[PDB]
């Protein structure tokens, strides 16, 4: 389905309006990023919000973080998404061959 | 569910007659393969037609293509399915595996 990456929500408007709160995996797939966390009663992983990479502003990452902004049509709704990690760069890479994949028409 | 390729339709009389054109989204699943197209509004992937493995007839691939022949019973019915793609080999093994693991029970 996407790699997946283990990171930290750090404080922002937007993931306080979602609850977002501790440690997630954010998984990069093909037209989306999605944030998953252990069901409650399933006990593995599930979703909990996806941003369709047409619908995102701009996205970005440093050796300390990935972070990105959902734009008004985002389930989330608008705004900055931040989490800690050190794999920023590999999240980053990823997420930008698929959007290139999926930009050159996919296929 | 499972690995994801882009694809393209490649003119059939199946694919006419489910109206498929364009890029899509083939995904390889424990028990069948899926087309996925991109919502219109969502702008997510969602299943447009699935092919369970139990009912293919056959399927293989080349290094321009990726094709199968759904039996009768699919949902989408009988009938040759390709898809141009330059992964139709990556394809192919994820089938392999994925019904290797189906009867292998």
């Amino acid at each position: 389905m996407g790699s997946q990456f283990w990171v930290t929500s750090q404080k922002t408007e937007a993931s306080e309006r979602c609850g977002l709160q501790g440690s997630y995996i954010l998984r990069v797939e093909a037209e989306k990023l999605t944030l998953l966390t252990l069901g409650a009663q399933s006990q593995i992983l599930e979703p909990l919000l996806f941003w369709p990479y047409t619908l995102l502003r701009r996205y970005g990452r440093d050796k300390v973080m990935f972070s990105f902004e959902a734009g008004r049509r985002c389930p989330s709704g608008p705004g900055t998404f931040t989490f800690q990690t050190s794999q920023g760069n590999d999240i980053f890479q990823a997420v930008e061959a698929a959007i290139q994949q999926q930009k050159a028409q996919g296929k």
